[PDB]
């Protein structure tokens, strides 16, 4: 049984789900400090789309909506190792796109490292940034050596 | 700055401390599944004595008090790798003892793997179990070890 | 479509009808248990039932009573309807019940089995060796003279489902 | 010690277990009626059941649905448990239901009777002549095609109990 | 006209005078039990009394204290007034108490029986074999040293009344 | 005027100062016991103390812990102030303690007696023969190596 | 590790046990003060005590009574436990008490000192020259026959700690 | 049965007790106007320690607490004639002292006539007045020919 | 005994006197700004100050204005009292301010530094190279003629304290 929930720090079910998400993100991104991942996962202005399989967290996308700035930041995307290469990361991004169309945010921005660029390209992201710099600089962190990537959503098509 | 705090799930800082504790327990005891460490650490009946250095969790002792049965179960003990062999585990157990003196629970029970029995022996634990099996079977979740406390010694 | 639910009567209409269906399956599969005794336990607030649902319809379940102060759970009734037996449903039911009890920090099952049900419990890991002290269960679990008391110990490092 | 009570799921525990017992008696005495269908009707708030209680225990009953805007009542289930049959309980059940409906000013019963119970309904005054207009019940009562639609007219001037 | 009622001081006037009558019957039938001790227990909120009422008047009863956390009930006083004895009232009193305890899921009675009434308790199924662990009652029930501790196990599957 | 009162931490001003007076008498008469340990026990709500009052002031008492699930009571501290000893006061305190426990269906006392006072416990009916099973008292009573475990059996009584 | 706390009896076990510890230290260091009198004042709610805490344990304190309507504070008890004396703790206590009173705008201390205590108070700036008139303190502070009344004047423009 | 109550005008029991006190004071002090005694007994800022024997008033002490001035005025002391020379007047003053220690007023002042001086001396009063004149003058009435007397209380001793 | 507190005027007596002490320190260490202007900003509700408290006394601080809608904070005043300079306090202040803003999801500081302060800001990692576009800060912070705009970029993954 597979399930998708948008959760966040505002219930013990959600709390343990947020811990599972922090565990998956941290294990899959080990050269990122664990407490930084924890702080963002439990930050109230951050949300995570949780992928639940048999009541257990197997992946998710931590994101940050900036409705005032007209875009959403993709922070963390991860699926646990034994569940990768099965389409879960694509289904997660599709659900996230549908969610954002219904909230009328049609631009994704993310600073991608070299290991994630291929995944983002296959989700429709590109290095051609239409959103002006004055709208994102400082709101999202420009990590040196990371690649800024953008995805524009079409609100006339069904992603899920 | 070193500080000790008895915390648990009933505040963002305590919450992040509980996540940090769940991380340290999971990493140093890789054989217990992470989700089950998580549910034990966030269980209201469970408490954790947290060792905080400069606002960051570096170790702790997760424990379950059984005042009706006369003892406390030690669930997880861990100090993060780069802080071991510094006496932090001893200070942790000392504070746990002092805490339990103040609550008049005078027996610890725990299951120790062969890798850690020497630490527990240096904290006064023994494999001679004085609590009857009829008292702890089913309450404490390896080598069973017991520590008896003396409510006259100041442990800290 | 297969479903599993822990339900019970709380001091909702679907749960009520599911409990009536569970009382029905328990009664038909356990003809020596009086119908009203099954109904009284199934609708008792401190009893829970793990219901096994196929196409929105009860085809099996396990009724149980948790004793967290005593450190064990009592297995009250287990049944799968006849035309769904010998398909693994009773084992999946027990597996789910084990997972549920790990998540609630209860690692001991106690039950009484007659000669016809012992084999089922043995295959689910139950044994005639009872480690729980009698001072912990006598007077809290339903006693059955002439049946065999059986015990299952769970390992909370293990996923059963 | 015999008691009659009109009950339904609007319930305390006694009424809840009484409704379970009624669903059990109906289901056992009507074995080709699906148990889950009997359960939904017995626990439906728009349905009531006249319970026959002997020594605190259900031994029979009549499940029915009143249609006061239509001026009649639909008889749904009638059953007495096996070891209490042929003692007049079914007749006393129907008499109490008639008296109940006089005091609520519903003077027509409609029911479908099969080959096993049509003689019982005939002895309670039911007839195959349907005086209620067909347009008044065709969209309201369940049509049990194959069984015989029967009607009973009540006289609000005689005492039935 | 006989009635059974479980009452206690939690009382309207009828219950108050019923409790006085019970204290009178207990005290007269147990003449070496101090009247004031009987009164305090009969009027203690933690104690209940099953009253046997004949024509609006107390003719017997059983005072008892339930220990649900301990899983048993302590039988304190049993008495029937002199001119109603040897008629089965004491047996019907005990049967009603058993039925009451089944429905509250307490399945063990403990009592001290002296030389004048041990045969009555034996005929109600009490035995000198105490299955309840000594650690479970030694701090809760009054120890009437000189009398014999007896135990009765209840079967929640049979009807006692 | 002599008064006996079973008191404990819940209290009101009268009871509070009596508890302090009890902690004083216990501490002065048992000077190798840590003062704050006696204080923590006397003010622990699961412990009770039978106070012996003369002219509104504590001159003695018995601090005890009831274990009804186990069928006995642990006697923790017994003391009478120095200028009031050898007058029968300690016997009357133990007699009242027995009466109180007979009414509450506790028929066993357990206590650890040292060499300075074991004779006093013997005269109150205590003996070294422990009939309470070892499985009932371990972990509940504070165990002391170097002192002698003593037991007293009470006779039950029907009141009035 | 050293801490200073102003406490008093107004639910808090830690404060309660600290007050007991302060009462013990005052009593042991002032053997001619009756223990119950020390207790009655230490637990009096118009009295406060500045507690000197080392490693969670009371090792000294100053019990005092603020008279804001009269413009002074009465020093009631001062003590440091024997094994911690002659280390500066008594001086640090009084300095903290002075700083506490500067921030509450009470600039006079009064106390009665016996011959053995006069030296300590003189080293804390107290004098036998009393500027507060007798009509301001007599009958408010407790007087002591034969002890020496001492006064300390505080400067609110000076940091004491 | 003997009883002590501190009562005053703020219940019919207390009212009739205040009438009995007014009767005893007036009968024992007959050259004082009856309405003056009545006015003071029923004045809300005045209190009377009532001595009750078998439900009937047999004596009392009408007093006036001046906590702002740090003393209490003794206004009327009387015991009915057939109950005098039995220690009741002493027990009344002892209870009044204990009451005032618990309220932290440790000085009594009274203007005594020649017939009462002996009683006050045996209760520890003297003509040596420590309380400065500026603290009592005008608050208590200096009747010509009356003797001002003072008693200082020791809060470390039990008076009852 | 050093403490750090983020405070501002929305009330508390402790906070109010601290804000006065901060206005005093800023004004004395920056004597050529009008002290009325410093007071207005320090007590403005949109402004916060990170206060450095030593032994209960204000010895320094950083007054700042968070602009979360613009994604940066303006550094308004920084000062440490003269007797406490060149001890690392200014560095610890800025470190605590960096950690505070990381936890509030603000990653840029901007400040207009006079010539005497440039060296201090450079040591705290500030730069003259301004990455924030002019449209984001012009008009929210005041561009004093002759002052040097400097920027500090923060890293959410770095522990600053
Ligand atoms: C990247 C994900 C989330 C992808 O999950 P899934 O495996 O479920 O993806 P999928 O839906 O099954 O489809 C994968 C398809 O993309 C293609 N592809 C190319 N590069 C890929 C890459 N690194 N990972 C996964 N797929 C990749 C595959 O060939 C495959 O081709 P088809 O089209 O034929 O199916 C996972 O692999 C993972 O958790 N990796 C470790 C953590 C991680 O790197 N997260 C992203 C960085 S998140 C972060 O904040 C780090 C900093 C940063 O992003 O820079
Ligand atoms: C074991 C601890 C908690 C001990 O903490 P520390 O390293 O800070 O110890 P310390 O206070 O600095 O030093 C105490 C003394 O113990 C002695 N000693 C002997 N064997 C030791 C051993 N395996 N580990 C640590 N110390 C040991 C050392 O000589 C040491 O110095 P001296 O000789 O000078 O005195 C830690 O090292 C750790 O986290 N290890 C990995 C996790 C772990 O093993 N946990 C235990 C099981 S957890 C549990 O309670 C049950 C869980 C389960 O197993 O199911
Ligand atoms: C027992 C169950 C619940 C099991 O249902 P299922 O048929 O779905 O089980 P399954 O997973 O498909 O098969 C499990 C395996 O156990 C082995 N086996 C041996 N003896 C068995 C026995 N009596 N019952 C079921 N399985 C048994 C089978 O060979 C089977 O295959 P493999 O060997 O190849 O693996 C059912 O048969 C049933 O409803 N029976 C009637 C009701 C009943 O007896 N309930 C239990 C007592 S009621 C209770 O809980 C106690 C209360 C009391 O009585 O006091
Ligand atoms: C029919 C009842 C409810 C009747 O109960 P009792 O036996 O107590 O009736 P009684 O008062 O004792 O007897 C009254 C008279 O009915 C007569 N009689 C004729 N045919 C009968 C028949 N099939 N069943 C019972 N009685 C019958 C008896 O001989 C008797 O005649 P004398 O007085 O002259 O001596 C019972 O037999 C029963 O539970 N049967 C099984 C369940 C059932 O069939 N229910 C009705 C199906 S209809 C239904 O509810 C389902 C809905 C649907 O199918 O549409
Ligand atoms: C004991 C009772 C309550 C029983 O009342 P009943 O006479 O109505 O009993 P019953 O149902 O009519 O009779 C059932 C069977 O018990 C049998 N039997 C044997 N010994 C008996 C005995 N001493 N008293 C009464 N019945 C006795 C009868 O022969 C009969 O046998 P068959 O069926 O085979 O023909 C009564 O006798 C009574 O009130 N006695 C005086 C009060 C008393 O002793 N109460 C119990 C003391 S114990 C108590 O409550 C005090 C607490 C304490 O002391 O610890
Ligand atoms: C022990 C007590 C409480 C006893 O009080 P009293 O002096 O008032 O006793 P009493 O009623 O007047 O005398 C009763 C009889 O006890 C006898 N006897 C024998 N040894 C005695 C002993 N050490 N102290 C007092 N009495 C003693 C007397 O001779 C007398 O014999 P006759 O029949 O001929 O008249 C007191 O002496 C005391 O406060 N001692 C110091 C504190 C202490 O030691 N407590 C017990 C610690 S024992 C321990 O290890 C912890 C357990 C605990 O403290 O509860
Ligand atoms: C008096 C204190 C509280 C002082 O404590 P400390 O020893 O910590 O003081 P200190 O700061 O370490 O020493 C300060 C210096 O004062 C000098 N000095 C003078 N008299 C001293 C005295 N009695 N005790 C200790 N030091 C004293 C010493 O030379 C010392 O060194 P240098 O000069 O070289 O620097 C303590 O000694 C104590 O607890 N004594 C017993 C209780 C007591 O006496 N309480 C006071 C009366 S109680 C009260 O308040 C009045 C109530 C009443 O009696 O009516
Ligand atoms: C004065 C009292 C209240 C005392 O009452 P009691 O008789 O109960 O006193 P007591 O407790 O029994 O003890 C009396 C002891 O004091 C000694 N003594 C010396 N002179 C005494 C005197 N006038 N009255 C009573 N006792 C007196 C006695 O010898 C005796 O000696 P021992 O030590 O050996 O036992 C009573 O006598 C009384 O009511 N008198 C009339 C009213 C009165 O005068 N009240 C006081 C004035 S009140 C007022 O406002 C009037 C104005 C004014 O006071 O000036
Ligand atoms: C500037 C501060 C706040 C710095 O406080 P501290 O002395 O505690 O700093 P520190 O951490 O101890 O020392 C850090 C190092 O900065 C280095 N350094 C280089 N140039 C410096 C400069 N102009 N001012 C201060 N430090 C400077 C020093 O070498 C020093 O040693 P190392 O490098 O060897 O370690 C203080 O000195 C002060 O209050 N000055 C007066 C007011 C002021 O000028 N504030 C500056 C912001 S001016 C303002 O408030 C508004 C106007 C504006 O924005 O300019």
């Amino acid at each position: 049984i597979i399930e998708f929930h948008v959760i966040g720090n505002s219930n013990r079910r959600v709390l343990l789900w947020l811990v599972g998400l922090q565990n998956v993100f941290s294990h899959q991104l080990p050269r990122m400090p664990k407490e930084y991942i924890a702080r963002l996962v439990f930050d109230p202005k951050h949300k995570t789309l949780a992928l639940i399989k048999d009541g257990r967290v197997i992946g998710g996308i931590c994101f940050r909506m900036f409705p005032t700035q007209g875009f959403t930041e993709i922070v963390f995307c991860a699926v646990t190792s034994n569940e990768q290469v099965k389409g879960y990361g694509t289904h997660l991004m599709n659900h996230l796109k549908e969610y954002h169309i219904k909230h009328n945010i049609l631009y994704f921005l993310t600073y991608a490292d070299e290991y994630a660029i291929g995944y983002f390209k296959k989700q429709g992201f590109s290095k051609d940034i239409k959103v002006p710099k004055s709208r994102y600089l400082g709101y999202i962190k420009d990590y040196e050596g990371a690649t800024l990537m953008e995805c524009e959503l079409n609100p006339r098509i069904p992603y899920t």
